[PDB]
DNA sequence: GGGGGTAACCCCT
DNA sequence: AGGGGTTACCCCC
């Protein structure tokens, strides 16, 4: 890895959750995937550097699958760095050694277009490492991956895939690095697979018996994928959650739920915890409110 | 009018809570009924020829709300239709009476709207000296289709019954003048779904006062919707939630503070009811009950 | 038949 | 740029 040359590595990942990917339709300029831990105080985007090595070097991202079987998505990246359906690029000239992508899209393929938009890819990949032409048999079973890779590929989810390059015998730039593949970015726009958000809720304090009823109104949610969870921040690390049913999950934007139990029964004063809307399979929260027992 | 035969509609088609559909939803969904349909009771619009017995053809057919009638970009679809989208059923000389029974309203899109309007229009402008006239003023036939598309509502239709008697010198080409019905509103068009009311959280507060209520509600318009507090008449009493565009979450929860009740320290505790009502349709949702306590 | 939800698109500020 | 909402489509029961 780290002693078997030059190799790339992340130095901020996307953004897994919400990200919005764009149908070609809707505009070329909505805006870019940032990094992992950007906030409208100070931007970041996703950063790579080239460890082991100085001097040029051009370093390409496109997106593979979510499988990690790393395959092609159906789904473009879209943007100033990016050529005509050429994939984007950057140069790292060799003072500072590292890449920024600031403004990158993800161009969203519609179904009806995503077997042919795929055949158009494997092609060209058939046509990259491997011999120029494709006989009829060629063909008919690269069509065959489409259809079999259509059935399973997630257009909610992509990754990114950097792959560093470095000037060959001729000086042109096609000796590569082993490619690095970053954390899957999640679409904004698929149900629920946003980011958890508290919009308000209708009580903020209740007795420490739990049982209390509150009202929750959230940003999208899946009914079956979310949880209200109670916290201390403390070495006991207390937690707990709230109780609701399916039904009680009012069309993804608003959970009416039962507060649990505090941890201890007879408290001598008011105690403030914390709560938030977490992810069951993720574990991704919401900003948490406050809650107070008594 | 009692100076000819003429057709009457003995039952005009529902106005809301019909889904009109698009041609790749399905061919199949489900009828235009009555205005006075009910579950296990169905109605479907019906018309009867006064005046005159024995054999009647009447045609169906798609117009504007717009009360000059122009023909509409959308087909009434079904078992009694041809592919033209025109349906007629037959009335036989004893009972002068045609139900339709197996309407469906095949929603164009917007990108189909033109091609469907001059073709429609066509049919329509084609009956003397067809093959040279047509060319001749197809450009100025066109004018009509663009600024009839800018100004045409998709969402509401009427429609428009054409009887036509038996002419013995050919036959079935004597027409009666047609009878347009009362408006039909697509249940699936965000200002026409049906208001309901899921859950509240508060169900009682003090009288001439106004408390913060959480509603979750079926999708909602921000901008077009109420919230009617009235009783059965004592003085034909209403007032109204409180609550800015901000304060409906989402189309599906408002966050409102109830009105102060018309007369100041009751007796004891009066129920009244409350219902969403749109600003501008009249349409409202089933009514709760809420209790103004002193 | 009759729905409920997801996918693609539009357009405001 | 970043949204908020409508339009078109899918598919369950």
């Amino acid at each position: 890895e780290t002693a078997d040359g030059p190799y790339l590595v992340i130095v901020e990942q996307p953004k897994q959750r919400g990200f919005r990917f764009r149908y070609g339709c809707e505009g070329p300029s909505h805006g870019g995937l940032p990094g992992a831990s950007s906030e409208k105080g100070r931007k970041t985007y996703p950063t790579v550097k080239i460890c082991n090595y100085e001097g040029p070097a051009k370093i390409e991202v496109d997106l593979v699958t979510h499988s990690d079987p790393p395959r092609a998505h159906a789904h473009s990246l879209v943007g100033k760095q990016c050529s005509e359906l050429g994939i984007c690029a950057v140069s790292v000239g060799p003072k500072d050694m590292t890449a920024q992508f600031n403004n990158l899209g993800v161009l969203h393929v519609t179904k009806k277009n995503m077997m042919g938009t795929m055949i158009q890819k494997l092609q060209r990949q058939r046509l990259r490492s491997r011999p120029q032409g494709l006989t009829e048999a060629e063909q008919r079973e690269l069509e065959q991956e489409a259809k079999e890779l259509k059935k399973v590929m997630d257009l909610s989810i992509v990754r990114l895939r950097f792959s560093a390059f470095l000037r060959a015998s001729d000086g042109s730039f096609s000796l590569p690095l082993k490619p690095v593949i970053s954390q899957p970015i999640h679409d904004s726009k698929s149900p629920g697979a946003s980011n958890l958000k508290i919009s308000r809720m209708d009580k903020t304090a209740g007795s420490v018996r739990g049982g209390d009823e509150v009202y929750l109104l959230c940003d999208k949610v899946q009914k079956d994928d979310i949880e209200v969870r109670f916290y201390e921040d403390d070495e006991n690390g207390w937690q707990a959650f709230g109780d609701f049913s399916p039904t009680d999950v009012h069309k993804q934007y608003a959970i009416v739920f039962r507060t649990p139990p505090y941890h201890k029964m007879k408290i001598e004063r008011p105690v403030t915890v914390f709560l938030q809307l977490k992810r069951k399979r993720g574990g991704d929260v919401s900003d948490s409110k406050q809650f107070t027992y008594y």
